[PDB]
């Protein structure tokens, strides 16, 4: 019911939206030339992760899919800048999230 | 009862914290000597402001006063630095904030 809820009303919503595209994959450090991505961030985390873990029935209670949430939008405040146009992003992402998650069944 | 709940369990347990204290008051910039706290930070929030409007029925919805939780540890990822102690002490406060909170009536 809980999990079915996250799935089907707050990933549904976050997915759409238009600031997902950045958390819709594991961040490649590669790729994007961040050598320390890694050394700082320890406990990587996106949504599409997150998504395969709902609809595969992975998570066990609401909270741990709450919990990958949090960690994914926490990853990029402590990564990146103040000023980072990401950081504004995952603001606004993580509000609609914990506004979903106060009207879960 | 869910400003009920917020205020008697998920206050209750994150006051009483051990990582509390640093955020039981607002951040005093000038005190801590953090010149330039308040130009990244644009919304300050903190427990005893918190706790405050839970007790004198300030809040109109749950999601309110849980975006305020989200608002005084986002702040705390953004302005310190990734190996910062209170950045520790943020995440974890903020574990059993989202592990109560879905516990919520
Ligand atoms: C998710 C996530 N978390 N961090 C980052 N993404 C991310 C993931 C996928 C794609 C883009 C991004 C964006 C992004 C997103 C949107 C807009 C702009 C940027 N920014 C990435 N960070 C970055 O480039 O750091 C700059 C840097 C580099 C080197 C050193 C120090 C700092
Ligand atoms: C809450 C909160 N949010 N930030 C901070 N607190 C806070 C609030 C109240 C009291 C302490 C703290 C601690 C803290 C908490 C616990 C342990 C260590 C530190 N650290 C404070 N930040 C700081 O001193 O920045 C270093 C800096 C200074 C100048 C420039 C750049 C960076």
């Amino acid at each position: 019911n809980q999990l079915q809820y996250l799935h089907k009303v707050v990933m549904k919503a976050l997915w759409k939206h238009q600031f997902a595209w950045p958390f819709r994959q594991p961040v490649d450090a590669v790729k994007l030339g961040l050598p320390d991505y890694h050394k700082i961030i320890k406990q990587p985390m996106d949504m599409g992760t997150i998504k395969r873990r709902l609809e595969n029935n992975y998570y066990w209670a609401a909270s741990e899919c709450m919990q990958d949430f949090n960690t994914m939008f926490t990853n990029c405040y402590i990564y990146n800048k103040p000023t980072d146009d990401i950081v504004l992003m995952a603001q606004t992402l993580e509000k609609i999230f914990l506004q979903k998650v106060a009207s879960m069944p």
